[PDB]
């Protein structure tokens, strides 16, 4: 939504530790323990470092590559050169920031306009969609690897991004 | 040019024989005060075309029923839409090249950097009209819109470059 500002010291260090792997920003805006563990398990299986804005009980399957934060400077993280993907519920504002910064996304539509917001990003090839209630760890892992490693997603979101800067 | 989202396409189609205007001043408009937004909305409300305005702020008090606001827009797909009649822009280079590509005439409202020069460049080719953001009245903006949308020369001139 705006130019990316420097991240807090500890966060920058964490992001830098991802090396050539890069990082993923996860924010869905108290889900069941079963749901939280399914998500944590999928996130633990990718090489990227993960910053997850979460405020529930720490998942038993949390991976060493994932950190939980009660709050995150979302815009600044999406604008960091190490960011490879954004897992979002599909809020209008979050999507704009992803577009502005050119970050492909894994959409997990929850309520209201979210389902439509993600449906469009998918049509544009800038996102992959998954169902929050029924997705399995392998389903989410599936979507993550697709968005992070299939270069067409980054390219399709960049098409929407470029028109935002002159 | 790809398909517009359902609701947007419907809104564009609702313009019928009037067509639509695409309005965007870029991602950084640190001068869009409530007063300026109202002056702009009042001018836009007076044309028969439907208007798609990339705007982020409090819904203008004078927004017309013919105008809709969006945080962001698929600018290229809109400029390439059959119904599009004009492009109101701050004059960023990429948007201008896109408008030329699709043959859409422009109203330039330059704000900074190379924008004034980019709009002067289009005026030199008779493909645009300029309005000054800080002093323009709603009538000034409306007069410019009418010229670019209704006088065939602007469309003809941008098509020559296209």
């Amino acid at each position: 939504s705006n130019a990316a500002k420097p991240l807090p010291k500890e966060m920058e260090d964490f992001v830098q530790s991802s090396g050539e792997n890069g990082v993923v920003v996860f924010s869905l805006g108290n889900m069941t323990e079963e749901r939280a563990n399914v998500i944590a398990s999928a996130l633990a299986q990718i090489p990227q470092k993960v910053l997850w804005r979460f405020d529930g009980n720490k998942p038993d399957t949390l991976g060493l590559n994932t950190r939980l934060y009660k709050w995150i400077p979302q815009n600044d993280l999406l604008g960091h050169p190490k960011t490879r993907a954004f897992i979002t519920h599909g809020g209008a504002n979050g999507i704009y920031e992803a577009i502005y910064h050119g970050i492909p996304m894994v959409g997990i539509p929850l309520f209201a306009d979210q389902p439509d917001n993600i449906a469009h990003m998918k049509a544009r090839g800038a996102a992959v969609r998954v169902d929050f209630n029924t997705m399995s760890s392998t389903d989410l892992l599936n979507a993550l690897k697709r968005v992070i490693n299939d270069p067409s997603y980054k390219e399709n979101v960049m098409k929407l991004s470029r028109i935002q800067h002159d």
